[PDB]
RNA sequence: GAAAAA
């Protein structure tokens, strides 16, 4: 058990590191049903209430390239959509969307494997609409890795977003290629992603036709591993006694301060109270017990 | 990276 004041929620922020034991790829990594798209759900829900914050979410056009299967998709859409936000989303993936996201007038289901000269179609389909971007392209090795970032940076390049959010998993050191460079943004860390993922999102608001590239070497590489490997071994693995909620896992701990800053429709009496409603529609819309 | 029942 442990008390604690409030989660990790930014990578920075871990105080620790451990040397990664390769055994832990052995233990079971999924706990729940639908565990991914739970966590994606999250992050989302997160990212976008921040930018509904701002005043960037209204009238902006969500391109979520590699969305599939997305099932997670429409319960954000109906979220926003019941919020009385406008936003219109468009779903690019090679790979077959939940039946869920059909025939809905605002979502835009597209078969297709993104690439530069597709962004430049999107870009031109689209503009003047201002673009929030979601990128979660994984073709895993390095060479894989380095490739989605490749296109992830251009994806800002040429779709030129207001804000985005990409996935974040730095190759591990020993499988090191060369350095790279990636946006400069809030590395937000995430609750039920796989019980050992060093999996993180770039978070990114613009201040306009801006961006910014930052180096990644192999010392940083091992950096991640370390603390990483820390946070996933131990403090994931803990139990808040001073969390009062139903379940005390750092997990829920960490879901309720990601929760607490979405905005609902309803009115609620407590933070408990909305996280409580919050996290039981998801959980149930999800199927996940 | 995602991955209910069957
Ligand atoms: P996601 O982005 O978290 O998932 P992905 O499938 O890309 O990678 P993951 O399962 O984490 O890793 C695949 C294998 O690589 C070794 N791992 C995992 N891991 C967290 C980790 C590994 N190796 C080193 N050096 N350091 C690490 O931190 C295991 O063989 C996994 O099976
Ligand atoms: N160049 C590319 N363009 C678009 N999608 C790509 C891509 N390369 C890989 N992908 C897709 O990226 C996905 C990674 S997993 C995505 C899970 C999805 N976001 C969810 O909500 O369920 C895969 O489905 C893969 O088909």
């Amino acid at each position: 058990v442990v008390s604690l004041d409030k989660p990790f929620m930014y990578f920075e922020e871990i105080d620790n590191e451990l040397d990664y034991e390769p055994e832990s790829a052995n233990e079971v990594a999924k706990k729940l049903p639908y565990q991914g798209q739970l966590k994606l759900l999250l992050g989302e829900l997160f990212f976008l209430s921040k930018l509904q914050r701002h005043g960037i979410l209204d009238g902006a056009t969500v391109v979520y390239i590699g969305s599939a299967p997305g099932t997670h998709i429409r319960y954000l859409r109906d979220h926003f959509y019941n919020l009385g936000v406008i936003i219109k989303w468009m779903l690019i993936d090679g790979r077959h969307h939940d039946p869920i996201l059909n025939g809905l007038r605002d979502v835009t289901l597209v078969t297709r494997f993104v690439d530069e000269e597709y962004l430049r179609s999107i870009k031109k389909q689209l503009h003047p609409s201002k673009i929030i971007l979601i990128s979660d392209v994984r073709s895993p090795s390095t060479a894989d890795l380095l490739s989605n970032y490749a296109l992830q940076n251009v994806m800002i390049s040429i779709l030129n977003p207001v804000a985005s959010s990409l996935k974040w998993r730095c190759p591990f050191p020993d499988q090191w290629i060369k350095d790279f460079y990636i946006p400069h943004g809030n590395k937000m860390l995430q609750p039920f992603a796989p019980s050992y993922s060093a999996e993180m999102r770039l978070l990114s608001i613009y201040t306009g036709e801006n961006m910014r590239l930052t180096r990644v070497t192999k010392s940083d590489a091992v950096n991640y591993e370390k603390k990483m490997y820390y946070l996933n071994k131990i403090v994931r693995n803990k139990v808040v006694v001073n969390f009062d909620y139903p379940n005390q896992e750092y997990d829920y701990f960490h879901m309720y301060f990601m929760l607490r800053t979405v905005y609902c429709n309803k009115t609620f009496p407590t933070t408990k109270a909305k996280v409580l409603f919050l996290q039981q529609s998801i959980f149930r819309f999800l199927n996940i017990p």
